[PDB]
């Protein structure tokens, strides 16, 4: 019940509680299409992750 | 919602409920790998989607 920090909010967490999708394609269209959040605010951290991915990805 | 009609079982929809991952290395490891689920039942569906990924996508 839990599903918070990883809700349609994870895509903005402070940039330090992602799973960095480490994706060698990472891209704000290759991302969210393989499944990550691209972020790209946060040069110094993680620009593709599995935030609220649920936005298409549970679904 | 209670994440159930887009997780376990959604997977395995009637074939015809999903997003068409469209992945070009569509396979069961590669997919479930990358955030898609691999079908294989129907070749005429998609092989490749995001039914209950939210297991290792959404978080």
């Amino acid at each position: 019940e839990e599903y918070v920090g990883l809700s349609a909010n994870q895509c903005a967490v402070p940039a330090k509680d992602r799973v960095d999708c480490g994706y060698p394609h990472v891209t704000p269209k290759e991302c969210n299409n393989r499944g990550c959040c691209f972020d790209s605010r946060i040069p110094g951290v993680p620009w593709c992750f599995k935030p609220l991915q649920e936005a298409e990805c549970t679904f």
